[PDB]
């Protein structure tokens, strides 16, 4: 088999094999040399003899209140730890890209291929004695028996962090900009070509699609009026193409930029927010110039509303995900002087580790009603009687679920849970611990230490043996949380160096980019740097009504 | 009119309309300040001060031969020269790019839409009062007339810096795999949407088109053999689509990645050595790795070749044009501790600088034959008749002409120079002197100071009225070249950062890429750090003929 199997290079040497059975490791800029790159060079020693673990910083930032109060009070102190946290790990995220699911070698097709989602780890070679490697057994557990055991919702888990359905949905409108799997070619592939924040998911992918959900009047998107309130248009009034079952009524089939999105009414509720936002912008920018033609009208609230998300997603979003009394900061300006690529590639695992099924709750609280999944999918009348005024109200209060903790996943979405870890042992996943040791974790010695538990902890070694052939995603999902947070720790320092590279790296954080006059002058510009999860709401939803990202 | 098309904002200032009648320049980092960015910042005054004019810095390159003699011959201080050419032109280049033909200020669809060009400077608006603006009269002068006086070639003037036919076909083969306008769409749009060096042109834009080029054995590309020579394969026998006169033979209807290259057997002489560097690398990579299979050989060997080009471009082929005592040097490492974006947008400017027809000679004068324009063109059967080694021999000994002076054009190209007027103007191309302003040069005052001369300047003085409306284009190949050169200021101020922004702009240049794993080890990678244009030939034309550059 491959000599690579036992993945034997480590401190992120590259392994090369040199014939049939024997590999060569290359350890350049590892800080590592030797055989497997496990001596490390003097500068290296000092290195890590300093390095903090990930759970210290994480305390230091979820402590001392008082202190950060006054820290996030000076501007100049504020931005220059800003400044350290978009830094301290340069070069974890490969940029430019390198392997995706048919090239665990570098190549030109792997690199120049936008249509395959890239890797952080390289998928195991297929002529590999065992799943994993050479580790484990011949076949992984069974994945249902995997599902049943420690990830199915037996009672309903709160977040103890209070995230709400206002952030969940948040959360998948989001992301499924940059997470489009391409089903028809397999889950390695995606439709999303921009990889990163486009808006496409608003917008259109493509240029054809987009023209057929714009006005061409000031610059706006088409929309309808239904009872004196502005929703998206319908698939029969623009010619687009969406996905809906057939027994919907073409006057409830709403058309935006991502096809999947009349799936569900929160997704319909950022839809129509987002669309009501565009509009809004070009009612300003047409008042700044009078002179100004539909296209320019168009483009500019497009690239202010790009600002407006990378804002919200920083300052709000990942805010509440952190955890931290030291509010984050959304300035491009923090990286002129840094060394840093403004491009981004989605990668598979980035994907996979954002399959936050568990955050979804039992039924969907609005107003009075309790909507079931059967009776809330792609139903749009629940938002078209309830109105987003209530949509917005009943989902800021309604709780969502824990992520990390072990069973929490909905038996609803019993079945896509059950496609996140098939699909990743169909990309041939490296193990857990790989992926911890890529991201310069330690690796977990038992279940015990991964659950903080001793239950699931069992359950699982009855079903993989070995700590060394944990499956990422159901780690990810039974993984001992932080201290009453959402998240364990391989959620966090995985997500998190994917999520700030996926929006600094935005053309319109580069020097040239982030200036008033892209955005049609200071007006323009204040809009972004402004923007936030609460204005978003109250300047499209009527009655300005108070929301959040937590209970 | 629009309120900019007087072009106000200076040091790269950013215009925008604040009124159908009012402007308002953006200052941002460009050290200057004042309505139209022209009142500089104290640290600006300074650096103004001290800078040293690109005549001056060119005269210090071309002199002091001893002094540069050392240089070359310590490889530390030769690394160190190099690192300041690659850092002199910090902010020269927008990465990630902006305008395009049909965007004169920043968009969305400007910088993800790949099949346009995009533009160092915006296109003039569309309703300017004069092509270039405001100046000049209602009407640039008649394409032809231009093209007759000052353009035409009278007598053939040989290149005083002694470029011969192989640098000639070595410039139209390496650069039209990134100059592939797309007509179908537009001059402002290209069919090469890896925007750099990608060998497309050797292996295909698709990766359909790919597949029919490849054997699928060894990693190899598909060949045939003709007398005992290798070429490459036909059209018949891939499938592959080729541009051909339906009176050519079956035989000598080769298939190369490039639709053109069958144009003129010059560009299928590289075609030809370029395939079998291409093999040749395969039987090396697989002698190192038995183990390997056909896709990854072809992958690694593609990486290979991508390298060699990049080293030979640098050093064999800047080098020349440089003229320069100095030894260029190709080494990505000089780059990893500064500032660098590794990607690369091509600009429609640097295309149109690089239609150097006056490099082209009245004749094809290979062994005892002198071929015409009519002969040679798509006439595979003199290189097969001649073969690769008496064209080599051949082209080394043939000079080429000068491509600044002025009247050298070949009028067997006439409607192509003509074309390139006419294109520009429909691109709206600014003049010669905001682009000029745009790369930091300072404007000429009179037509007399861009020819150093008085007849064309006369004809030209006539024609244009006004030097501010001179165009860019036809200025390039009638300006005053630098001392025995073969171009002037404003192509080599031009083409230096364009060429080194794609050349080290590609991603086997970022660390991730630049390691011997990548390139199958250090045997695969010795081959790219020791590739010239001489080991080229060596290696793939029988007998290992003498070749360089120069006559
Ligand atoms: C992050 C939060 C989040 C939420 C709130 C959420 C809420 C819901 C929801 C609510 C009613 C339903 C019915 C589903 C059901 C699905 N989700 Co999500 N999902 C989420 C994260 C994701 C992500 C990320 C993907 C990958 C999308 C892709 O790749 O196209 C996903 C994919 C899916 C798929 C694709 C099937 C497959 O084989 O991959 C289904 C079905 N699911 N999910
Ligand atoms: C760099 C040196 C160089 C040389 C030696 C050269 C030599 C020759 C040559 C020799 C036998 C012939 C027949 C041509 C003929 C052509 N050249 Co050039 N060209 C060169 C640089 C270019 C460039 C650059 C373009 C534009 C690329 C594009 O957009 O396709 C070009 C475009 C063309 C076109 C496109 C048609 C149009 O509408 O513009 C033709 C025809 N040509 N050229
Ligand atoms: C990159 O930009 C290209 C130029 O803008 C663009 O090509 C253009 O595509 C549009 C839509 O696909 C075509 O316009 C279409 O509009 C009518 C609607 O009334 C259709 O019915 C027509 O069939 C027509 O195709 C433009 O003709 C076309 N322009 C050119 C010069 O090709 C590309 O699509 C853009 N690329 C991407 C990836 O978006
Ligand atoms: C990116 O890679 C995919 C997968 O290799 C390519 O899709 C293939 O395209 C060929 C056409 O040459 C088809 O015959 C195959 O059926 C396709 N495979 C799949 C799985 O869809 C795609 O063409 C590549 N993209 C580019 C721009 O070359
Ligand atoms: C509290 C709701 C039951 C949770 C118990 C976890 C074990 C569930 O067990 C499984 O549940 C699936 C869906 O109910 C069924 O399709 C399976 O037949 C069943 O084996
Ligand atoms: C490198 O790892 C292999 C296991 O893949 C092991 O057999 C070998 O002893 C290691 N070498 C060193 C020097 O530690
Ligand atoms: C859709 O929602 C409405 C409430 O607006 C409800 O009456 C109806 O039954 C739902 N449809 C389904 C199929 O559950
Ligand atoms: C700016 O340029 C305009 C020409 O467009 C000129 O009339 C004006 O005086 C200039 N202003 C300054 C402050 O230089
Ligand atoms: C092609 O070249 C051959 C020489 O090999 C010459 O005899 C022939 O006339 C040429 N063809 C044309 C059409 O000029």
């Amino acid at each position: 088999h491959h000599p690579c199997c036992s993945n034997p290079c480590q401190n992120r040497g590259e392994c090369m094999s040199t014939g049939f059975d024997q590999y060569k490791c290359d350890c350049t800029r590892t800080g590592f040399y030797g055989e497997n790159c496990t001596t490390p060079e003097f500068l290296t020693r000092i290195k890590l003899l300093l390095a903090p673990t990930p759970q210290t910083v994480h305390y230091i930032l979820t402590h001392f209140k008082g202190v950060w109060n006054i820290v996030n009070n000076v501007p100049f102190l504020r931005s220059l730890i800003m400044k350290y946290v978009l830094t301290s790990r340069p070069y974890l995220i490969d940029s430019p890209p390198t392997y995706n699911v048919h090239y665990g070698y570098k190549s030109w097709e792997a690199f120049s291929n936008l249509s395959y989602y890239t890797r952080a780890l390289p998928p195991v070679a297929d002529d590999c004695p065992t799943p994993m490697g050479v580790k484990g057994n011949k076949e992984l557990p069974d994945s249902k028996e995997v599902l049943e055991k420690v990830l199915l919702r037996r009672e309903f888990i709160p977040d103890p962090q209070g995230s709400n359905m206002m952030f969940a949905f948040f959360a998948q409108h989001f992301t499924h900009q940059f997470f489009k799997t391409d089903h028809k070619r397999g889950p390695g592939f995606t439709r999303g070509l921009g990889h990163g924040v486009d808006l496409n998911h608003i917008y259109g992918e493509t240029l054809d699609r987009q023209h057929k959900l714009r006005l061409f009047k000031d610059g706006k998107l088409k929309y309808q009026v239904i009872g004196g309130e502005v929703y998206p248009p319908t698939v029969k009034d623009t010619q687009v193409e969406m996905i809906y079952p057939p027994h919907i009524p073409e006057n409830l089939q709403f058309a935006v930029g991502q096809e999947v999105f009349g799936l569900v009414p929160g997704l319909m509720m950022y839809a129509t927010i987002w669309l009501r936002e565009h509009n809004r912008v070009c009612d300003i920018l047409k008042q700044e110039h009078p002179e100004w033609g539909d296209e320019q009208l168009f483009q500019t609230s497009r690239l202010i509303l790009i600002g407006e998300t990378i804002k919200i997603v920083i300052e709000d979003y990942v805010q509440h995900l952190s955890g931290y009394h030291f509010k984050l900061k959304f300035d491009p300006e923090l990286l002129f002087n840094q060394q840093f690529q403004y491009q981004n590639r989605i990668a598979s695992e980035f994907n996979t580790l954002y399959h936050w099924h568990p955050l979804l709750p039992d039924t969907f609280n609005i107003e009075d009603q309790e909507y079931s999944f059967k009776q809330f999918l792609y139903n749009n009348s629940i938002l078209l009687e309830h109105g987003l005024t209530q949509f917005v109200e009943s989902f800021t209060r309604q709780i969502a679920g824990r992520v990390a903790g072990g069973r929490n996943v909905p038996i609803a979405v019993q079945a896509v849970a059950k496609a996140s870890i098939d699909q990743s042992r169909e990309m041939k996943y490296q193990s857990l611990n790989e992926y911890r040791k890529r991201f310069s974790l330690k690796p977990y010695t038992s279940f015990e230490e991964l659950t903080g538990e001793k239950e699931m902890a069992a359950e699982l070694k009855a079903l993989y043996s070995d700590i060394d052939v944990m499956e990422l995603y159901p780690a990810l999902l039974v993984e001992k949380p932080r201290p009453d947070a959402i998240f364990g720790e391989t959620m966090v320092e995985l997500g998190a160096p994917f999520s700030l590279k996926g929006l600094m790296g935005n053309p319109i954080c580069s020097p040239q980019y982030w200036k008033p006059s892209t955005f049609g002058g200071e007006v323009g510009f204040k809009i972004i740097n402004t923007a936030s999860i609460q204005s978003l709401i109250c300047n499209n939803v009527k009655g300005c009504p108070f929301t959040s990202f937590n209970v």
